[PDB]
């Protein structure tokens, strides 16, 4: 190999390939957006004529443009695949993908082999964000525009939010091992697919549209979609409804051998203007197009909506065939409705087609019951569809006050897991105050209120927006049974001390002012921090912003909330089972979800260590002689050498560190001792182990602590 | 091969090795800085004790620690090296390497393998970084412990400024294309080292200390020291004193087998907390040390500053040997001076001893006139060694008003670029109205202001500070020669109508006031800005800082400003020969070295296409109708989906765009269509190109215009 110039991508993870990347708590830097500080895309939003802007797509996707024809006279079809590939990549797991980022736009995304062609569907709605400008995202118009596909043809949606704010380099997740596009090295047992993934193969959205592997055997293929779809939050009446509300639409192109189809876009000359997949088949366009290799069309009517998917469906049988791309698909046995499908550009009808994919909305046996029931219930089907793609393009979304504009259905939905309004005024800074005493006065520990607060908080993840103290969920399953919250240990108890101070002072609060558990949970922790700073010499007024609202356990669902389970969580010293990366891996990335920095990341380790935060109330990493005081200590003694640092004498995977006599003098995990071996960490840790650090260590960990706590809280944002 | 984890290294560079990395623009960025907003390096420093820290570093010195004993009970010796590899990884080519930024903290610098054993000596200095804390940077306090490690055994130096900002990440260089340490790949023809490179392996400050590619042929050695030390601004007296005065001091380390040492500190373990290359021979330490495998002690007082060197340089012959690791050195013949050479740590008096790259001072003829100079009149290396010292440690420091402290010398210094003190008032805003209404009546065009004055703001670079409009130097050579400044000999008009002005405005200026034709070059830049701005329907001001002085040419090294002069100027659309990659790589490296970020690159671009900024006023990328008016035209039709791009038939890099009737509308290069077809650079320009751009477009351009006329501004910063 050879090193190249850091503009054609050289740096130093050529020369240590395994060493940890900190580039991934400085994604989307404010010094490569456009917009400047001030943006405010939530206050442009606010002014859209979404009806012009209805009007204005209307009328691009009935314009057909000479570098690429539209199908049938209209992109509709073509956007409804777009915008359902822009969602489809979102995953449960660790609620990387989705739509909310407008990432389709840029590497590897628009690269994919399954997004081939969305490069043109994406450059047609140029004349629509030319017009509406910064009041407009690209992340927002890529959905909107499928959604105003779906009712320009003849379906009602159930509602739409705007709020999607743009970004501008593309995030960077873990799509798989496989270093060859369209492979396959995520599968062992008998089908059990790797965590985090949810494709069965690299660039793919969901499944092989050739069955697994590229046989077309419609079970197997039901047990991928299964799977996939429950990885993306679809059961089986959601990913029926979804596939067949998406199939009722437009066609698949594979008019010529796929060898003719030039590069990805990525990869592709300067002179193409960023589009991909150039093919010298014929025009290379329209009726010679070329995308996934496949030539069906499902229906007779592909820019109206009705029934005929399940009526064609069930309505013929099938056999194996070829497209002219050589790729497998099923068609029409006995020569049964021959020309009775319309050519996309008036030539002769054909006869009816299916992927081997949608053969298993019939042949599984969960499916066809879901979809038999369609033929004669369509009204059903249109219910489904419409529930199903509402989540689908709003799952990444977070809490429901951020879906902006005049199109948001007002109903409340489990999968949002909604919270409940405010009913009553809020606590103020004499009741705070007030609240504050009876809690010192409860006998909680800073250590208890600390760890309870964090537990709560630290559920969120900036991904999908999802977690967070509001509801007040600890309480609640599956939160309150977490093994990192600690079942077994103070929380039971931490959780019936906060309720009685709850209902005590809202017997006897002014007015109709009343506390929320919620709300409860996360001003004890801030009460803890202002009481170990004093302990530690510093007075300083920890921020505690009102408005929580305690959710119940039958608005919580239980089995969404798993996937939002802590595996790991350095910041109280815990690593569960099944990470696919050693501690100090796992770290950064709970960092990536927590939308902290490297230096916010640093403060709050070395701060939550000394007050006693961590899982089981270990001492590893707690060098400090005065624990439950907010002070710099860890960052102190982690830069001291008159330790040395050894591995455990057992054969554990902790570190011991000695002084000069030899006696052990502190104990840490890799987490711990991270911050004193990584160069950059270590950079950070000099910084706040200065003898005239302390006063800033404790602004910057309040800081840091106080934006924690309000990650979830976009309804006073 | 596998992809990573983004927390990993995985990226968008795994599936296109070869992308345009838009990386370099966002380097350090703000949100990875424990420092935050306000945060000013210069106030911090310029309030330090200097005294007392001299002698914090005076007892660190003298302190030996049992992790790293200090030979002869004194580190002066290791710092001094410390200091000089800080500053010797500086090369002229591009300005980058050098102190000035502490980078040897960082990978890969800090795994360098001649950086070995400096991992200890930057970690005996936190007693001082922390008692001092933010008002002394590591790059500051890595090359002032060498200079008093100079004072502290009896060499007097120059002076010292402080001002190193210290960063928070490594800064990303080109070494070399080598993927295996002490790699050779990097010489083409008889012994043409490649650019920007100045070293002879990677991995390597200067050249190899047992001659070239380990062959201890003394006269080879000199060749590659020459080159070396001249890449780093070092003539013969100016090398030869660094060597002698640096090897006055210390010893080599080589006690054992070099297999017996650890991996580089980016690949150590967790527990030896940044430190790297330990070793279990013997004690590893001390007496032990192994650190470049050679096992060589200069002089006979291996801490104090006197004229050893030269004296046993000269004062035996030598013979070549091998050091107990196996490196080749050289040691006097017929056993001359046995037990003369005194022991790190007591033991028996040695043999006198040097390397290979020693005896180049003596076997060169040019070196060996320089040093016989100094053994018969030792008086004169002293103060040669002095100035090149200072000069080294100081060479990226930028324009003197950057150096701080009581410590800095007062005399001026060719290699500083230096520009006269202001010795007049300068002009205000009234003044400033009327030089930019002379300007615009004077005749001369928008695209002659324009390109004048951005020809001499964008000679700057960041990696050392180097150029920028003050001075003048427009005027002089060898800026005035310059093909991309003067391609048809229009600029020597331009400049003798600007000093016209300047001549009358000085005549009838009022009171005190004097304007430069520094000045007045940029100013004519604003002020051409503010006439397209109307012409396109735009009142708004540029902004304007008064202060540039004139330089005089006898001021202007003419051949050290040759590595200022531009191959390439994606802005002016230039591109010379002799460039490492196409144009658009290019185009990122000169944006990088003006400190753009891609935004300010993207608005720079577009705006100076329009203005007719281009070289020799190519109409490439010039995509508008009306020339000399500051609109968004080059966004607008770059996004021209109308307009259809192929090759020009003439294999040139150029390429025709043609609208709807087949027949060619614009031209371009490479340069102008990255812009079209990145993804992240057309998401940029899709900002600018909306129809409610235009406003912002003239605000983004005008700041980002006055950011690249302010560059070497540092007298008013
Ligand atoms: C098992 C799940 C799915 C598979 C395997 C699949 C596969 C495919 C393939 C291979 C194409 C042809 C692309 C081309 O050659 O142009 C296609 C087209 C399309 N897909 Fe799907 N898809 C699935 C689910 C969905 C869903 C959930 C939706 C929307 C809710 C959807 C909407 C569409 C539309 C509208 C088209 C027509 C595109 C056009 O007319 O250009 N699909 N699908
Ligand atoms: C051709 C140029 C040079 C070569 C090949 C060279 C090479 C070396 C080598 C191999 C060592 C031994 C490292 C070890 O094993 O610990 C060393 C030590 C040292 N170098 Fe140089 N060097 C050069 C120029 C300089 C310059 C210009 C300076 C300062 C102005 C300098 C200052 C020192 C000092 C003070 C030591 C002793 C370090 C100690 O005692 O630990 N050298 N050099
Ligand atoms: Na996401
Ligand atoms: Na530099």
């Amino acid at each position: 190999g050879h090193m190249k110039y850091p503009v054609e991508g050289g740096g130093n993870q050529d020369w240590w390939p395994n060493r940890l990347n900190l580039k991934v708590l400085h994604q989307n830097p404010a010094v490569a957006d456009p917009m400047g500080a001030a943006f405010d895309y939530a206050a442009e939003v606010a002014t859209i004529d979404v009806d012009a802007l209805t009007r204005d797509i209307e009328e691009v996707m009935t314009t057909s443009q000479p570098w690429w024809p539209a199908d049938y006279g209209h992109y509709g079809p073509l956007f409804i695949r777009m915008a359902w590939h822009a969602a489809g990549t979102y995953r449960i797991h660790d609620g990387r993908g989705g739509a909310g980022g407008g990432m389709q736009r840029f590497a590897p995304l628009n690269s994919w082999p399954d997004n081939a062609s969305l490069d043109k569907a994406r450059r047609l709605l140029w004349p629509v964000k030319k017009k509406y400008g910064k009041k407009l995202s690209w992340a927002d118009l890529i959905v909107f525009a499928g959604n105003c596909a779906l009712e320009s043809m003849g379906f009602k949606t159930f509602g739409f939010g705007f709020g999607r704010v743009d970004q501008w380099e593309p995030d960077e997740v873990y799509w798989g091992k496989e270093a060859t596009w369209l492979g396959d090295e995520r599968y062992s047992g008998k089908r059990d697919l790797e965590n985090p993934l949810a494709a069965v193969q690299m660039g793919l959205i969901y499944v092989n549209p050739e069955g697994p592997n590229g046989n077309p055997d419609p079970m197997a293929a039901a047990v991928d979609i299964r799977e996939t779809f429950r990885r993306m939050a679809m059961n089986d009446v959601e990913t029926a409804a979804l596939i067949v509300g998406g199939h009722t639409f437009g066609k698949t192109h594979g008019a010529g051998p796929a060898d003719l189809v030039g590069p990805e876009p990525e990869a592709a000359p300067l002179e193409q203007m960023g589009l991909g997949w150039k093919s010298s088949y014929g025009t290379g366009t329209g009726k010679d197009a070329i995308t996934s290799g496949i030539e069906v069309v499902w229906t007779n009517t592909p820019t109206k909506w009705d029934n005929s998917f399940v009526e064609i469906l069930y309505g013929y049988e099938w056999e194996l065939t070829k497209s002219p791309a050589g790729a497998w698909q099923y068609t029409a046995k006995d020569g049964a409705g021959a020309g009775t499908i319309p050519d996309p550009f008036g030539g002769p009808g054909r006869s009816p087609t299916m992927l081997a994919t949608d053969l298993s909305l019939r042949v599984d046996p969960i499916y066809e019951r879901i979809t038999r029931r369609w033929l004669e219930h369509p009204e059903e089907l249109a219910d489904e569809f419409a529930k199903a793609w509402y989540k689908l393009i709003h799952r990444d979304m977070g809490p429901v006050a951020r879906y902006l504009g005049p199109l948001v259905p007002k109903q409340t939905l489990l999968w949002q897991d909604p919270v409940p309004a405010v009913s009553h005024d809020l606590v103020g800074e004499a009741e705070i105050a007030s609240l504050k005493s009876q809690i010192r006065a409860s006998g909680l520990t800073v250590s208890q209120l600390v760890s309870t607060a964090w537990a709560a908080a630290s559920s969120f993840r900036g991904s999908d927006k999802r977690g967070g103290a509001n509801g007040g969920r600890i309480r609640l399953q599956p939160q309150v049974g977490w093994e990192v919250n600690d079942p077994d240990g103070d929380l039971r108890k931490v959780i019936r001390t906060l309720e009685e101070i709850q209902e005590s002072f809202n017997s006897a609060a002014p007015g109709n002012i009343k506390v929320s558990f919620a709300d409860l949970v996360v001003l004890g922790g801030c009460a803890a921090i202002e009481k170990a700073a004093k302990a530690a010499g510093h007075n300083i007024t920890v921020p505690f912003t009102p408005g929580r609202t305690d959710a119940s356990q039958e608005q919580t669902d239980v089995e969404s909330f798993a996937v939002l389970e802590p595996k790991a969580d350095g910041f109280r010293n815990y690593l569960g089972k099944g990470n696919p990366l050693p501690a100090e891996y796992m770290l950064l990335d709970k960092a990536n979800l927590l939308t902290l920095s490297a230096p916010e990341m640093t403060v709050l380790v070395g701060g939550l260590r000394v007050l006693g935060a961590n899982y089981k109330r270990l001492p590893l990493g707690v060098f400090t002689e005065a624990s439950e005081s907010l002070t710099n200590d860890f960052f102190v003694n982690l830069l001291d050498m008159g330790i040395t640092w050894e591995p455990s004498p057992a054969d554990d995977g902790t570190y011991q560190g000695k002084d000069g006599s030899g006696k052990v003098k502190w104990t840490g995990s890799r987490v711990d001792l991270v911050f004193g071996s990584n160069s950059e960490l270590r950079a950070l840790v000099e910084v706040y182990g200065a003898d005239d650090a302390q006063p800033k260590f404790v602004q910057d960990f309040v800081a840091a602590w106080d934006k924690v706590m309000n990650l979830d809280r976009f309804d006073v944002r």
